[PDB]
């Protein structure tokens, strides 16, 4: 029962943690493929040497040369890797909507898709769902892993509300005026998780939670009006489900993505010692507070995009990818990220149509990016 | 389609909450039987009138004559009622180990036993388990109801520990010194629940949590070494399960026994609108702290009685009923309640043998009561 696992984005925060889970559990797991972008050759070389896996994709040409003996190069290498490798699980830990084709290819192989790359589901919408069999997509994202666990506690019609926790990011409690003076350095410091740059910045702008609300609707089929967000600064409660009787079931643990990574990999069997459990022999406090939707409208914007449906969620995500890179590049101030997203959505009525093919998602994304790019430069 | 329900201990705290739950849900439940002691005839009268049930047991013979039209009176009336009534569920909401015979009778009818009367399971031990079919006993006690829901989150070999919450009672965090000057009136004030006198006193002394540890062992078959206790002042988290991967699943709601009552009657289907849900629109916090076993040894003493096994858990509870009545009557100080329990337990080596019949359990309890009564006199 040793599962062959393909790991996309092997060099990143999620990817390296997954490799560790796999290294610890050689009886449950075997890595049979790695994909990365090329920006961390050292990490990737170490990974090839350690796992002995030579079946590798690198996206960047110049870097793939520098490493030597890499089978797949270019923008399509991760997708090709997935298409050309027999596997039982594909862990998609890529960042960005560029994970979309690897996601679809992974589902087409019939393997389990252990999905960290939330943007590809957000972008793909129904296109991704229609490509998947029940149970084929298993969430790595911690809120959704928590939700899937909590949902074992009732029948689907017994669900009243899904409740996602948000750490609130480094700027929890700040005012709108305060946000004007945010720096990339300040935004790059998350209170509870160590992550790659994108999720870090998104958790600070709250665009991450917005993505996760959309991701929740897609995976679990609960309407947006029944998906709530509460701020919980400790990130110990990863999410929860309120049932129609007044009962709430919650999943909790010290923040550590190795737990939901482990569960996604071997779903539905749990993996012993994946992560530390809460220590109930020492005092602690789990705090809740509402989100300041006035100062952080990203989640509301995401519900708006999600309710409109179709390619609109792809537009929401693509606008953020442009506006967020712009902030990181010093081209806009921090508040302009969600400002631009709002601008782009409110002019995107033509995209509230369900996509027929990938190309429709790519069209909406290109439109969204061009629109955000103009707002940036102007 | 309606479930026929016998309610033992109908006039008390759990009993009246259950009647209200049943009245609010006539398409699901009907009362077909009531048992009480005879101390509250106005309530009993009111319940007869409101439910339309004359199938009633009253323990006190003179009381039965006063209220009139009672078919079963005497100390065996509750048992005979259960033996002579067709039902789907017997809700045992009696208090004390006197609930033992009705409990054993309920199991023998084949009905589901919705159990609030934890003493009868603690006292009966393996005698009660021998009489039950798998899944026949369904917990009303809130921690065990919580545990049952939380256990849906895994397969049996995936459980690492069950964690019971305790409010800590009115004397949470008090020193041994502070406890010496405790009065009945002060012990009568619970921080989070409103209850009958016995469960009120036991939650102040932490004997209640002790009983619930034993209750946990018996209901779920988890070893004592994997049943932990944590103090949680809000009583919002009702208990939790930690799994081998580090994940904890918890069940939460504002304190209200109507929730576990409703779930026990309708198991496994949830009852819409049974109780209020946690509201996360207003700020709040959930705290956890350890219990100081130097000041409150009741839990460790229970775990010790449980491991010794047999009639020892009967001894533990019987010694408590005796010492607790003494405290309520002003014959001993508050610390001597658990003090006397520990002493009776240390003298009780002869009872670490499993009961063959109910009479063995009865014998152990007489001894334990006499032994405690001796301690009170000095
Ligand atoms: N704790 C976390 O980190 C969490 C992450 N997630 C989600 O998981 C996903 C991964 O996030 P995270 O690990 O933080 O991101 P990182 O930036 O740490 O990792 C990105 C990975 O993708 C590779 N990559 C980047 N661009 C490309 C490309 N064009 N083609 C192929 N590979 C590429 C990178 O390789 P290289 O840098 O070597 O070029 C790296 O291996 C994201 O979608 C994120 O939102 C969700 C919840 C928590
Ligand atoms: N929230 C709560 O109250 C909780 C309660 N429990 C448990 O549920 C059980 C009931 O508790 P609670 O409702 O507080 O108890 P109460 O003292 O409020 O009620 C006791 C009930 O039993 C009846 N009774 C007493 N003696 C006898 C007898 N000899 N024969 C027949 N009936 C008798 C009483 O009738 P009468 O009117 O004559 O006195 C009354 O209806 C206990 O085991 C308790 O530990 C557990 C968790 C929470
Ligand atoms: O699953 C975990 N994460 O998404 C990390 C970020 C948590 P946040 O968005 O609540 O700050
Ligand atoms: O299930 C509810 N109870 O047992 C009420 C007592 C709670 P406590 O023993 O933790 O104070
Ligand atoms: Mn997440
Ligand atoms: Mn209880």
């Amino acid at each position: 029962g040793r599962l062959r696992v393909v790991v996309l984005g092997s060099t990143g925060s999620i990817g390296t943690q997954a490799l560790q889970v796999i290294a610890d559990n050689p009886d449950r797991f075997e890595v049979v493929g790695l994909a990365a972008g090329g920006a961390h050759l050292d990490t990737l070389l170490r990974q090839r040497a350690q796992t002995g896996v030579t079946n590798i994709a690198v996206a960047d040409e110049h870097a793939a040369q520098r490493v030597g003996d890499i089978p797949y190069h270019g923008s399509d290498a991760a997708t090709r890797l997935v298409e050309q490798t027999e596997a039982d699980v594909v862990l998609n830990a890529l960042v960005g909507a560029l994970g979309l084709r690897p996601t679809l290819a992974a589902l087409k192989t019939g393997a389990r898709l252990a999905l960290a790359n939330k943007e590809s589901l957000v972008a793909g919408g129904s296109l991704v769902l229609r490509a998947a069999r029940p149970g084929q997509i298993v969430p790595v994202d911690s809120e959704h892993s928590a939700l899937a666990q909590c949902l074992r506690g009732g029948t689907p019609d017994e669900v009243a509300k899904l409740v996602l926790t948000a750490s609130g990011g480094p700027f929890r409690g700040w005012s709108a005026a305060d946000l004007e003076h945010v720096t990339p350095e300040q935004a790059g410091a998350h209170p509870t998780f160590s992550m790659g740059p994108m999720n870090t910045l998104n958790s600070a702008s709250l665009v991450n939670k917005g993505l996760e609300v959309i991701e929740t609707h897609l995976l679990f089929g609960i309407p947006y009006d029944r998906i709530d967000v509460v701020v919980h600064p400790q990130s110990i409660i990863h999410s929860m489900v309120t049932f129609i009787d007044g009962s709430t079931i919650a999943q909790a643990s010290p923040p550590d993505m190795k737990l939901p990574i482990s569960l996604a990999l071997g779903w539905p069997r749990r993996v012993s010692g994946a992560a530390a459990a809460c220590d109930f022999h020492t005092a602690s406090s789990w705090e809740f507070e509402p989100l300041d939707t006035d100062v952080f409208p990203a989640v509301e914007l995401a519900r708006q995009a999600g309710v409109a449906g179709g390619c609109m969620t792809a537009v929401y995500n693509a606008a953020n990818e442009e506006a967020a890179a712009a902030f990181l590049a010093g081209r806009i101030g921090f508040p302009a990220i969600v400002g631009i997203i709002a601008d782009v959505l409110h002019a995107a009525d033509q995209w509230a149509v369900e996509p027929a093919t990938v190309d429709d998602v790519l069209d909406a994304q290109r439109w969204a990016r061009e629109r955000a790019q103009r707002a940036v430069s102007g």
